[PDB]
Parts: structure tokens; sequence; C-alpha cells
């Protein structure tokens, strides 16, 4: 799937397959009526927001998150743009990537993503969520149930085409 | 466009430009009312699901399609994770990529994608599908008709912005 | 965000953060009721349509934008496909990339994108657009207001999750 890095609300840890929603700029399990933005994913071929690499703040950024470049002038003026390092930056601090912190999740936003399902979910049918687990409903299109629902497990797994 | 690999229902071959839908976990031409998931595409800059590379099953995967890693222990315990090869795997078998099998299609899910249109389709207007060909309707936004509809050809081509 | 290159309608220049729509196959600021296709973006990790590289026309393309390949035959017939150069192509012309022309914009279509907001926009709430600036409404989900609305500036900045 195509995915993005998001932060869980309580700094929780939402296991893969649960449908997720936003509350105060963070992700949690999705209940009914609530809008499903995606599914926690381990299958993502393309994911945005993994500063992996350097602290997300190493360079300053404008109001729209874009790297602020200073314009440097030289030999009667060859001009080039170079990034504008943060005042708060610390090379004394040691950086841990987002794919190693626990508050950070890979959330799949588009494509075939495997989802936790209940007994209600059917092939060729849409879905809602309660407890973050899928249940027959209004959204996306269930591709195929891949590991069928059992009461002992509490869940099954279907591929849903999230768009 | 941003796209994904899908399998056609009868192991068919759906030519590029046709709008497509799902039936029992596979793709076919899209008729009316049916949900359009995408368009067969030759313009995809980013496509998921092309194992290209190795048999999709070389390594085992959990219930959510994610690579199962075994935890290996060493000199009083340096620990690292290594993939867990399939029992069914055969290095005696010779592997053909998905971009060479005929049941596998590049399906464009997001972005400007060229679509087969009829006489009804107009600029700045939405679309439906019948026969997999576009027809004036409710979905997406027709960017521009690029090769206008003729009865002799049976179709025209418009760029649609699929989202 | 995941983004695409688009051309502005009057060959304008739409600054980053404005919501945008289509009119006659081109982008302009989005007003009310109109469909929001995206937001001008400087944060795009993946963007399609930047020929960067060579004139978009160097090679010929079929009716669906896909590279036409000629089939070449050799020593009793090893066959390979090679691109089919345009009649109109000029190696006497010198090529300027799309990321340097002014009519070409990076439009973010999916993911967390920073957007210009008014006084009305709230956290956890949907949006519409007037003047291309966000205003409380029906679309997407406002993640967090990052630079709060002031009358003196005329706008604030919120992260919206465009899908
Ligand atoms: N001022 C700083 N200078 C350099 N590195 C920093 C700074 N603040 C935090 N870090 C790095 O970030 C990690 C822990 O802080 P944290 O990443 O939670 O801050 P953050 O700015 O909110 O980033 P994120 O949004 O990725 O959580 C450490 O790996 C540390 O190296
Ligand atoms: N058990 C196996 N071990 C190694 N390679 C295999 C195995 N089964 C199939 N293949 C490879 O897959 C190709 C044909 O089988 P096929 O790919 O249809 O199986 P599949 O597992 O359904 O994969 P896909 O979902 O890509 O079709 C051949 O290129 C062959 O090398
Ligand atoms: N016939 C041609 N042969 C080679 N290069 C060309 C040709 N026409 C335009 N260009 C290149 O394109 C740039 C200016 O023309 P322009 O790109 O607007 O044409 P275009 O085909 O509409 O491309 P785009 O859709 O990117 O605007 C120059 O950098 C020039 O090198
Ligand atoms: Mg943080
Ligand atoms: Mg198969
Ligand atoms: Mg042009």
């Amino acid at each position: 799937d195509f995915a993005e890095y998001f932060e869980s609300l309580g700094g929780q840890v939402i296991e893969t397959g649960y449908l997720v929603t936003l509350e105060k700029g963070k992700i949690r399990k999705a209940e009914k009526g609530e809008k499903i933005i995606g599914v926690i994913s381990e299958t993502a071929g393309f994911v945005l927001g993994e500063s992996s690499f350097e602290w997300q703040g190493a360079v300053l950024k404008n109001e729209f998150g874009g790297i602020i470049y200073e314009e440097v002038t030289t030999e009667d003026g060859v001009k080039f743009k170079r990034p504008l390092p943060n005042p708060d930056f610390d090379p004394n601090k040691n950086y841990i990537p987002r794919s190693q912190r626990r508050e950070w999740h890979v959330v799949g936003l588009l494509g075939q993503i495997a989802v936790r399902i209940d007994e209600t979910v059917k092939q060729g049918h849409s879905i809602d969520a309660v407890g973050g687990v899928a249940t027959d409903g209004d959204n996306f299109i269930v591709q195929e149930i891949t590991t069928p629902y059992t009461k002992e497990k509490g869940y099954g797994v279907a591929i849903v085409l999230v768009k």
C-alpha cells in the first residue's frame, strides 16, 4: 500500500490490521460512524514521514513545512540555496529514527491492505469499524477474506482495497 | 499515476484505458452502478505488488502479509532478525516476474490517468462506466479529452483525475 | 504527501498551501461547492509528472500516454523493443525541467498536507474552500492547526489529511 507515518494518541501501540482514525491530531482505533483514514500496515512499499536519517528539525522549515533556503552570494554573485539549520539543533543529542520509536505507526492510506475482520465481513462487500476491527458496512471494498473469522481468535483477516 | 498490481478475473487480458472493478477478489471491466477502483495503466511511476525479483512466497509472511522474521542469538547474544523461508519454496523452479504474466495488470488508483471514453464524456465533467468504457456520470473529474470519440473507433481517450 | 505535477490555468503562480481545483484541464484556486483535487505542496516525497531529464515528447507515445516501442529483429531474430523518437524532436533545442518553469505546480493529492486556513477552521473538523483558502466544511479531516489564524496575516496554517 501507499502509507504515511502517524503518531498514536496516547503514545500507545496499535498492532497491524486495525483500522484507525484521528483525534486531536493523532491516531487511535476506529469506532462506528467515525471516519477511517487508514490501517496500520507492514506491507507498505512507499511511506512518507520517516525521518530516518536526521532529526526532523535539523533544518528550519517555513509555515508550510517546506525547507527554508538561504540565498548565498559569491564571486560577483553566483547564487545558490542552502538549508537553514535550527537554533535548537543539537549534534550532542543522538538521533533515533521513527521506525524505532513506538508512538510512530506506518498507516496505509491507499491500496490493498490486510485488515482485522469479524464474523460479519463478506467478500465484495463494504466495511465499517468498531474496536478498530472491521465489520460489514459502507466503506472500501473487501477483496478477499484470507484468514476466516473465529470466535476463539476474536478476529479474521481480509484484504480490503482502501482508497 | 500511483498504481497497484491486480489479477484479472478470468485470467483475461484487459487492455489499457478501461475502467475496472472487483469481483471475487479480481478485476474485470466496470459496468454501471458498480464501483470503479481504477484504470489499467501504462503511465504508472509508482506501482505496488510487482514481485520482480523473487517468487512472492520465497519468504513466509504472517496473517497480515508482513515478513515473519526469526530472532537469532549469537555471542552471548547479539540479536538480529532474518527472514523465514517457505517450506514450499523451490530453487529448482524458475521464476517469471509479474510484469510478464498475463493475468497481472497495472491498475492506476490515483492521479491523471488516460481513459477510454464514449460520445457522452465532456471536459470538467464526472464519469461512470459501461463495458469498462467511460460515460458521463458521477465519478472523478475529466481533465481533458485528448483523442475525441469516433463511432468508427468505438471510443475516445480522456485524461481523468482518478482519486 | 503523494503529489502530481499540474499546469495552472492562466500560467499563473499559485503559492503553496492554497487548495486547488480544475477548470478546462488546468488548476486554479478553489471556491465553494467546487471539487478540491489537492493542495500546492512543498512537502511531497513522491511526485509524478516531472520530466526532468528530457522533453516529455522526446519519445512518441500511444493514445494512452504509454511509450510506443518498435520491435527490432536481428540475427535470425533476437527481438527487443526500443523507444520511437518524435518527428518534432529537436536536439538543437535546450531543455528546461518542469521544476523550473512557473506554470507547473506540485499538487499534493494524498496525505498530510499543510493548508491555508481562516478563522472558521477547527481541529478534528472537515473543510471547504473559498479564495483557495480553507474554511469549515465537508471535506478531509483537519489534523492540527499549526499557525493560528490572524486577521493581520489574513490566514493560518493547518495540517489537513487529504485523501
Ligand atoms: N533539539 C534536538 N536536536 C537534535 N536531535 C533531537 C532534538 N530533539 C530531539 N532530537 C532527536 O529525536 C529523538 C527523540 O526526540 P523526538 O524525536 O520525540 O522529538 P521530535 O522533534 O518530536 O521528533 P518526532 O516528531 O520524530 O518525535 C532522539 O533520537 C533525538 O536524537
Ligand atoms: N513453490 C514455488 N517455489 C518457487 N517458485 C514458484 C513456486 N510456485 C510458483 N513459483 C513461481 O511463480 C511462477 C508461476 O507461478 P505463479 O507465480 O502463478 O504462483 P503464485 O504463487 O500465485 O504467484 P503470483 O501470485 O505472482 O501469480 C513461476 O515463475 C515460478 O517460478
Ligand atoms: N520540439 C521540441 N524538441 C525538444 N525540446 C522541446 C521541444 N519543444 C519544447 N521543448 C522543450 O520544452 C521547454 C519549453 O517548451 P515546453 O516545455 O513548454 O513544451 P511542452 O511540450 O508543452 O512541455 P511541458 O508540457 O513540459 O510544458 C524547453 O526546455 C525546450 O527544451
Ligand atoms: Mg514527537
Ligand atoms: Mg497467482
Ligand atoms: Mg506545456
